[PDB]
């Protein structure tokens, strides 16, 4: 059900240099034209992006960035927010977020697809570590699973006892293993505010 929900608020990204894919990635609504990315992806600058099918121009959206306070040196999460000028609007899925949660190791995983390597696919697997997401792992929870390079993105959702939330998004991984940037729902809300 949480896992369908996502998957139609999920859509394929492309992003283009010189006339060609240089890469590809997921971006997940949350609400109204704004959709989670990859920020290491974002953070650079492109000829052109194509969303779900939708060629675009950096001048067709605007892109945000968290920034969190921990010891000494503060995080910049590797989720990012990009918000569209113009575009049908998604299903406001920020209330599938958590501001307090806690999964155990061994604990199911699944991760929400849809990019043009693989199409419309899940992944799941287990948290690698007991996380907490904390109101050591600073924004970041990790995983065994089987992923590849495109899936970044993605909304990966775990259990918090019996209860299935969305963690964030796929950020990287390799050979069995990955972690995803945590957002909480109250970043949501206050970047939303923003």
């Amino acid at each position: 059900d949480l896992q369908k929900m996502v998957m139609g608020n999920t859509k394929p990204v492309e992003l283009n240099l010189d006339g060609k894919t240089v890469a590809i990635c997921c971006a997940t609504g949350v609400f109204g034209t704004a959709y989670l990315v990859p920020r290491h992806l974002f953070a650079e600058k492109y000829d052109k992006i194509m969303l779900d099918g939708r060629a675009m121009t950096d001048s067709d959206y605007r892109v945000f960035e968290f920034e969190i306070k921990v010891k000494g040196q503060d995080m910049l999460s590797d989720a990012a927010l990009m918000v569209l000028h113009r575009g049908n609007k998604v299903r406001d899925i920020t209330k599938h977020f958590r501001d307090t949660a806690r999964m155990k190791k061994g604990t199911p995983v699944v991760g929400v697809v849809n990019n043009a390597d693989v199409g419309r696919l899940i992944f799941s697997g287990e948290a690698l570590t007991y996380k907490d997401i904390v109101v050591t792992m600073p924004g970041l929870f990790a995983y065994k699973a089987a992923t590849r390079a495109g899936y970044a993105g993605g909304a990966v959702l775990a259990k918090d006892g019996a209860d299935t939330f969305i963690v964030g998004t796929h950020s990287a991984g390799g050979n069995g293993v990955g972690y995803c940037s945590c957002v909480s729902r109250s970043m949501l809300q206050k970047m939303k505010a923003h």
